[PDB]
RNA sequence: UUUU
């Protein structure tokens, strides 16, 4: 009972900014590991993003990660997966 | 092994 909605708002903002960095053009131009994990439509499992060190440092609460991304104009969520909103299909690469 |  030490968990409170108000005391996760800043954490959500740090998570949102971190994940928006992964899906930035600047990062995607060099992030071959991430692109090699994408499906042909650009989607990645949100749980894969949650495992990355800078996200995992901030939280292991998957609801907070989902909430942080509903707040984003950079990414699109469908069910368990997330992709860049703009031209996602340009980025996938063979595994 | 990773600002994957």
């Amino acid at each position: 009972h030490h968990h409170h909605h108000h005391s996760q708002e800043l954490l959500k903002d740090y998570i949102k900014r971190q994940i928006e960095y992964y899906f930035s053009v600047d990062n995607l131009e060099r992030d071959f590991f991430l692109r090699r994990k994408m499906d042909a439509d650009g989607f990645l499992p949100i749980t894969l993003i949650a495992s990355f060190h800078r996200v995992q440092a901030l939280t292991t609460d998957i609801s907070l990660i989902f909430a942080a991304l509903k707040d984003s104009k950079v990414v699109e969520i469908v069910d368990e997966k997330v992709r860049r909103r703009e031209e996602p299909e340009k980025w996938p690469l063979p595994p």
